[PDB]
């Protein structure tokens, strides 16, 4: 919706003012405004907007006031602040050139490893936003605890991802489907899928842990498909205006994991020799192996089977959770 | 810090590691959880733990003697370890900018203190004041780190930025809030002391003590008996700030040419300039005058706050 998008985007400048406008240190508050402006509001705010839509589908219709929808928007921006902090740090760790076509924050003049402090600063800032707008509401402490717990879990995911590499070289013995599933769950699914929905639930005063658990079961399955589709399109997508670098980066990708499952010893040796190498010819060799191993056909089967399995699980959801929310998430990911 | 206080405090650490690395819960990610145990063990419990123990001593000197149970003194110890988790995250961030530590270990160790707070304090009246204090001190400490960084550009110190106003702000935000205010305000909250005027009264004195602590530290970096790298690193130190205040144009030119250079000869040139500028005598005057002002302010402490706590902190720094 155009109206939902514009109402959401209009909140961002107020949050920057809340975090910057400490009158004894104006130079560093002006700098922090630039950190937020560069890293937080550009490109798609899918997670932030999903927080608002989750709330709108969980709350009683008569309680959906402009005031409460704006509170859902502020929680959405707190998700975007967490994500901005994570991506500032990840770009430094991976020594990436760009994100969404923008030069990475750490590459800007006189940032570099100061990006680590900026990461911690941006993550810390969301709790000041929560205090300003939520400190008098019953959802305050549950929402604080959710953000701190998702941060902790996301760090476990990032560190597990790092345990698949040694001295900038992929450890292919670590590239198992069990490890892949765990990386996706902790590194991406918690902050991308669980956090927006659990925030919507708390703002709607839904505190039943069993409701959050039932939601989690579905959201982790959808999150797994989301990342697998993302991994698939990195190699096999139409260059969306993005050029995929997962192979060059030596990522523990669904493609790399399934390639190792399906590979004979000779095919395994091609992965060992060429995976995670900077040479364009090495990326071409890996892509050619993925084609040879029939990974496109394997993804097509997984895409249809996973859709049916998740649809079945959503029909089985109970304890008064709305099915339409989970069907709508399923539709926007699978695009059907 | 007494033998009993120190030993009881240090005995809590292994429980905090078990709490954070899912001991009792049967985790689906045991290899990264085992790694996080090693991150905590290798970086958090080593050295003196002054901030952690200061949290326990603050609580013991603020609480009613009747309420000082083993259980409550242990809770003060857990709050002290949350301060030491913050300290460890800041030291890791320092080590990462210097050089098995991963970049996200500083974020992860910082985040872990909030898991400890939730575990032990979520059902107590002091919970929200304590988490809001950590949120605020976290944000202010990051502001302080960035203010320090604004004194350097393209690997060179920006000496025009080296003002006493900027120096005082760096020390307050980067160091004094988490080192001095945080332990005492935590002790006060655990003792159910919520009065904003009491917290403000403590803050005035603790920011003054924090400033002396850092100025003494800066002085000893150049003039202590060993090795200090503040000059080589181009740090906005009290010595550099006062050197610029006291320098004639020729002396300023020596700072401009030799401050923040890697050559050992350039460090010796700056130390020789500090000597001819009378920074030792200037420090001696500052130390006596600051001691007298802080002693006066502690004697004047009101709002029902105990003097002995602030005198114990003061005497620990001034020796
Ligand atoms: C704790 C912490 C800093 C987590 C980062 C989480 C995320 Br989301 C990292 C991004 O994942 P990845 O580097 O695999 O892909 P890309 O950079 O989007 O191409
Ligand atoms: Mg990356
Ligand atoms: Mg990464
Ligand atoms: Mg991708
Ligand atoms: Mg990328
Ligand atoms: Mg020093």
């Amino acid at each position: 919706s155009k109206e939902e998008s514009r109402e959401f985007m209009a909140i961002f400048p107020d949050i920057v003012r809340d975090l910057t406008d400490h009158t004894d240190i104006p130079e560093v508050t002006k700098r922090f405004a630039k950190v937020l402006q560069y890293n937080v509001p550009t490109g798609k705010k899918t997670r932030g907007l999903s927080t608002v839509i989750a709330y709108k589908m969980l709350e009683k219709p008569e309680n959906l006031t402009p005031e409460n929808v704006r509170l859902a928007g502020i929680l959405g921006w707190c998700v975007e602040l967490l994500q901005a902090s994570l991506l500032i740090m990840d770009d430094l760790m991976d020594r990436s050139e760009t994100r969404r076509g923008q030069p990475c924050w750490y590459r800007q003049e006189n940032v570099g490893f100061l990006a680590i402090n900026d990461c911690l600063h941006v993550e810390s800032s969301l709790y000041s936003v929560l205090r300003k707008y939520f400190s008098h509401l019953p959802c305050y402490v549950p929402i604080i605890e959710l953000f701190h717990d998702v941060n902790f879990k996301t760090n476990m995911g990032q560190s597990l991802d790092a345990l698949c590499m040694k001295d900038g070289r992929p450890i292919l013995s670590q590239f198992t489907m069990k490890r892949y599933s765990s990386i996706v769950k902790y590194k991406t699914s918690y902050y991308t899928f669980q956090l927006p929905v659990s925030l919507g639930m708390y703002l709607a005063d839904m505190y039943d842990p069993e409701q959050h658990r039932q939601a989690k079961t579905i959201l982790m399955e959808i999150g797994e498909f989301f990342q697998i589709q993302n991994d698939f399109l990195d190699a096999f997508g139409d260059s969306t205006g993005k050029v995929g670098t997962d192979i060059k980066e030596g990522k523990c990708s669904w493609l790399a994991v399934v390639a190792l499952q399906r590979s004979n010893p000779a095919q395994r040796q091609i992965m060992e020799e060429h995976y995670g190498r900077p040479e364009p010819e090495s990326t071409q060799i890996i892509k050619n192996l993925y084609i040879e191993l029939g990974l496109p056909a394997t993804f097509a089967v997984y895409e249809e089977e996973s859709f049916n399995i998740i649809r079945t699980h959503i029909h089985q959801i109970s304890k008064g959770l709305p099915h339409d929310l989970f069907f709508k998430i399923m539709k926007k990911i699978y695009k059907r």
